[PDB]
Order: structure tokens, then sequence, then C-alpha cells
């Protein structure tokens, strides 16, 4: 119904029909572009079609290059002030902060950030109206897991970006057919603007569209909705990905039973013909998508993604710890990947690919630090700031952050299982960051109860992901501190309490440390492939060897325990030291952060895991 003319949208549909949408999608595109007032409505099939044309148009506008070295790849640099998440701009809006975050007691939360519902309606206020003046509102339906699957959830998501729905298209499944699983039923809001409606009122800075003083990233849990303004970049664009499987995900999984969390899941395959699935939870830019795809150095053994980011789990009624992978693609950090670290990533990235901030060869390829790979003489490199760049400059060829964003059908090495509805058993679950002292190659969790406080006392050195520079260690509990869509405190609870599930049969929790370096920075351990040494441990612990020995930390390898032949060069004593000095400030540091950020919401059983481990230390 309408007066006058200007609420029914019919007639600015380019592709679709609003007539054909299912009534309540109607409704949410409609409302949305009354007050973002696109010029047009494109409501995506998902088709290869669709796909080619968009990329295509990109390029016309000079938006992103084809890669002409790869089949059908394709490379976006961006605005430098749109490269990465912005935690302090990520905020999560519920009557009750608390709701959101434990209350700290020193004033700022490092948990999450919340927003009054009367704060966020003015900055919406402030930022959406009009902001899609003269572009396409394209409408994109996607699942997070298989199309169909009784366990995927469906969303649709509202933006002015082609390069997101581009991105989408890799990182989700997408198009008609999720309109036809959907039918009436429920579906989260997604709605994003890059906030520059045409005419530009702001300079253009190398063709990429977004509002840095205004990005927003908004989830409203209740409403079922993610409202995100002024970034392009995935992490905050793609809001399938963190925005929902994460954020909103981890809320719901906490009311209904189940986990949403920030781990690779993959299978691994020993020489006695065992295979096993290990959750690994590494803070961003600490070593998921290299150990999900790893290439073992260790003859007979044998790893498959199931995937590399986000895993949705529940204990079963028999017991186990069944987790999916509800993306699509891989969104990957690209500086580091070559054919030695992750050859697998190599194999997949290779054609069908998204890069964004990388550099370009003049043959038309891809290039970053550490790509390991010789250009022939008179080849030349542009780098990701649109200049020409030689190996001998200041600054790097790609930007630190810089992505892959590839299909994860793709991969060489994609698990059988990884888009079965039923899931896959979970025997082992890995915490781990950058560590560069003191703490040890890898440990094992004395108990569930200890396996959680090891997760809750997690910290790693700063990364390119965010906006966190340096190298400054910050804690990072679960690697779900940009994540969290509820108060940390519950989030402890409600991991603490599968313990007492019918029949649970928990997974054994380590801690791993890629990362401890030298008196000189350097590495002690060579990582990647060679982390294949750990798993094997892991493996055979799982299986009840008896391959341990007790330390005041948790359970670590005997000696001769783990596989060093053809590591001869590895300073074991060193690698593995544990320093009464340095845990009894580890200790002192934990106990403070607990105690000013979780509070009155720490669970009994983690402040007593503390005062355990304080104890133990002071043993030593
Ligand atoms: N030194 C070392 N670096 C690693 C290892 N695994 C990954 N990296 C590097 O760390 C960065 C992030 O790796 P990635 O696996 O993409 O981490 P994710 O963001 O947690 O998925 C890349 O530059 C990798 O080359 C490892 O075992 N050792
Ligand atoms: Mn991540
Ligand atoms: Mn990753
Ligand atoms: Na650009």
């Amino acid at each position: 119904p309408q007066l006058h003319n200007g609420l029914d949208f019919s007639a600015k549909v380019i592709q679709g029909s609003l007539d054909s949408l299912p009534q309540e999608v109607r409704k949410f595109v409609e409302g949305n572009a009354q007050l973002c007032q696109p010029e047009y409505i494109h409501i995506c099939d998902g088709s290869e079609e669709e796909y080619g044309r968009l990329l295509a148009h990109m390029q016309e506008e000079g938006v992103i290059r084809k890669l002409k070295k790869y089949d059908n790849c394709w490379l976006a640099l961006t605005d430098p002030r749109d490269v990465a998440r912005i935690e302090s701009k990520t905020v999560i809006i519920t009557q009750e902060q608390r709701d959101t975050v434990p209350i700290p007691k020193s004033g700022q939360s490092q948990l999450g950030r919340w927003m009054s519902e009367e704060d966020f309606e003015k900055a919406f206020n402030a930022r959406f109206p009009g902001c899609m003046k003269g572009r396409t509102m394209y409408v994109i339906p996607f699942s997070m897991g298989p199309l169909g699957s009784p366990l995927a959830k469906i969303g649709i998501e509202l933006t002015d970006s082609p390069y997101v729905v581009a991105s989408m298209r890799i990182m989700t499944r997408m198009g008609t057919s999720v309109l036809e699983a959907l039918g009436d039923g429920e579906f989260i809001k997604c709605l994003h603007s890059v906030g520059c409606p045409l005419p530009l009122k702001k300079p253009l800075v190398n063709n990429w569209a977004c509002n840095p003083e205004l990005t927003l990233i908004a989830h409203l849990p209740d409403r079922r909705e993610i409202i995100s303004f002024g970034s392009g970049y995935g992490g905050n664009s793609l809001l399938g990905k963190k925005c929902f499987a994460l954020r909103i995900a981890s809320r719901l999984a906490k009311e209904e039973g189940w986990l949403a969390e920030h781990m690779l899941i993959l299978g691994i395959t020993n020489p006695e013909g065992k295979k096993k699935y290990l959750a690994a939870a590494f803070p961003s830019a600490c070593g998921k998508t290299n150990l999900a795809m790893m290439n073992p150095t260790l003859p007979g053994w044998k790893v498959e993604c199931v995937g590399d980011d986000i895993a949705w789990m529940k204990f079963d009624a028999q017991g186990n710890l069944r987790a999916i992978n509800p993306e699509n693609g891989f969104f990957g950090v690209a500086p580091g990947t070559s054919v030695k670290t992750n050859p697998n990533a190599i194999k997949t990235i290779q054609k069908n690919t998204i890069f964004t901030n990388v550099a370009e060869t003049s043959d038309g390829g891809v290039y970053w630090e550490g790509i390991d790979e010789p250009l022939a003489p008179g080849v030349t490199i542009t780098s990701w700031k649109n200049k020409e760049w030689r190996p001998q400059d200041e600054e790097p060829c790609a930007h630190p952050n810089s992505r892959f964003c590839t299909p994860a059908s793709q991969c060489p090495i994609i698990d059988p299982a990884w888009e079965s509805p039923e899931g896959v058993p979970i025997e082992g679950i890995i915490f781990g960051g950058r560590r560069p002292a003191g703490v040890p190659l890898v440990y094992e969790a004395l108990s569930w109860q200890h396996g959680v406080f090891v997760g809750a006392a997690m910290r790693s050195e700063a990364t390119a992901a965010a906006e966190h520079k340096g190298k400054v260690i910050m804690h990072d509990p679960f690697a779900m501190r940009p994540f969290f869509g509820y108060n940390f405190g519950k989030y402890l609870a409600h991991w603490l309490s599968m313990a007492h599930r019918p029949a649970a049969k928990l997974p054994k929790i380590f801690h791993v440390n890629w990362f401890r370096k030298d008196k000189n920075g350097k590495f002690l351990w060579p990582g990647f492939g060679e982390n294949s040494r750990v798993l094997e441990w892991m493996f055979g612990r799982i299986e009840g060897e008896d391959s341990a020995k007790l330390t005041p930390i948790g359970y670590v390898p005997k000696e001769d325990a783990l596989n060093l032949k053809g590591l001869g060069d590895v300073n074991v004593e060193e690698l593995f030291g544990i320093s009464k000095e340095f845990w009894e400030k580890e200790v002192e540091e934990i106990d403070k952060y607990l105690e000013d950020q979780v509070n009155a919401d720490l669970p009994y059983e983690i402040e007593r895991e503390l005062r355990a481990l304080k104890q133990r230390i002071s043993q030593m």
C-alpha cells in the first residue's frame, strides 16, 4: 500500500522480482530501499553469468584488475584506511550492558563493545538515510552451510558493493536456490553500505568507496539484525562470517546448547590408518589456515581440511562433539604463503580467486612477502599501493593483512565430510597464539575445567588483522576476544557446563606455541608442516598413550616422545623450558586480568583453576 508512489520499489528492480520474494524478504528489501534510496535493486541469482559480468564491470570501472597469469583471478587494491577489522568500531546492542560484556572493574572492557539502543539509533540515522543514492542495492540470499542442510542458517545481505557480492559468492552459498530453501522461514537481516552516496561528497581514493570516519559494525541480536557502515574490508562487510557466524551465532548457541567458535576443523590420518578430527582456536593471523590445510612432513600422515576459521559444534545424543564448517571458502592471509609453507593453499588460489591488497607482477601474477618464488629478469612488480616496487625498498609490496578469497571446494585436501550435515566428531581442541617467550611448544590440559581455563588465559602478540599495532601481547581468550556475542563470563560457564552433559565424550584440550623465539629473535621451531610432529603426539595422547609427563602447567611430552628425526638442530630444552619466574609473573597477570575484566561473572571453577596453577608454580 501507498498513497503516492515512493514506497513500492518494483520499477527499480533490474534483476529478479519483489513479487517473487518471500513476504518478509520483500519487506526487508523494500524497507531498506526506502531508507537508503538506491537507484536500482538487483536480486542476486548466484549464477556464473552474474558473477562474471559483475567482475568485468568492476574491471571496467577500475575497481578491480584481472590477473592475466591465472584462470579467472582478480586483484582489488583498497583505500589504505580500510584494510582490516576495527574492534573499537564494532558493537553489540542490548538493553543491558552486562548481557553483552562483563562490567570491567577498571571501566574499559577488552571483551567487546556495547552500545545502547538510543545511541545506536542516533548513529544509524547519521549514516544510512540516502546512503545508496545513485547506486545499486544488491540483495544477496546466502546460506551458512550446504544448501538445504537442516543445520544451515540463511541470511539476506543488502549491500551497495559489487566487491561484497563477489566475495560472498565465494565465502557462502549464494543465490536463487537459497531463496527457494528459505521459503517463509526466518533469516538473519544483514544491511551493509560503503557510505558514499553519489554524487561523491569526498575524494575517492584508489577507486575504493569507504567512509572511515563513520565506520561502524553493529549487531542487534534480539532483532536478528546486523548493520555495517563505511568499510568494504571482508571482516567488516561479509556479514555471514564474523558478524553472523560468530557474534550472533555464539549467543544463539548459548541459548540453544551448542557452540560457535573461532576454530579450524581438520581431519588427520596416521600411518596405522586411523583418522581423527581436531579443532583449533588461534587468534586472527596466528596459524589456523596453515594448520587446517597442512602438508605434513612426517611420512604416512595426512591432513584434510574441513574449515579454516569458524566451527559450529554440539555434543550429540551419543556424546560426540560434532562440528560443521558454515563457510564455503577461505579468506586467508596472503603474506608468508609459499610452496614450502602452504602448498595446498597455493594450489587452491590459482583459479577463481579474489586477492585484496597484494602486489602484481608485470606478467599478471601476484606477489607478497614470503612468496619464495624467483621472478624472471625483466619482470617488474607493482605494490599494493599501485606504485612500482623493488625488494630493496623500505616497505612491503603487499599489505600485512592482504588476503586471498578462494572457494573451499578447490582445496586439494578438502575433507570428504566437509559438507556432511552430521558434522565430524572432534577428539581434540587446540588453543594457542603468538608467545615469543615462556610458553613451550605443546602441553595438555589436566581436565576439562583446566582446559577451559587454558582457553580463558590465552594471550598472543597483536597482528595486522585489526587495529592493534606493535607486537604487544594481548589477552585473546578462546581466540574470541573480537567475536563474543554475549558476556564472556557466561560463555565460560557455558563451556564448563558441557562436562556434565549426558554421555559427553569430552575432547582432550591442548595448548601450542609455534612462535617461541630465541635470544636473537629467531623462531625455535620451524612450524608449518613440521607441526605434524606435535599433532602426532596429540593423536597418541587421544588414543591413551602414556607419552606425557606432568608439569605445573599441564602434561608435556616425555623425553624422546616427540619425533624430531630430521630436526636435530632444534633446541628441545629451550623450546620446552618452563621457568618459575616467568610463570609466577604469568599467573599474576592472568589473575589480575580475570578479576578486572570478568569479575562478578567469572565462574568459580575458573578462579579455582587459577588458584591451582598458582599453587603448582609456587611448589617449583
Ligand atoms: N612461523 C610460523 N608462521 C606461521 C605458522 N603458521 C602460519 N604462519 C604464518 O602466520 C600468518 C598467518 O597464518 P594463517 O595460517 O593464515 O593464520 P590464521 O589467520 O589464523 O588463519 C601467515 O603469514 C603464515 O605464513 C607457523 O607454524 N609458523
Ligand atoms: Mn578468523
Ligand atoms: Mn585464516
Ligand atoms: Na582500487
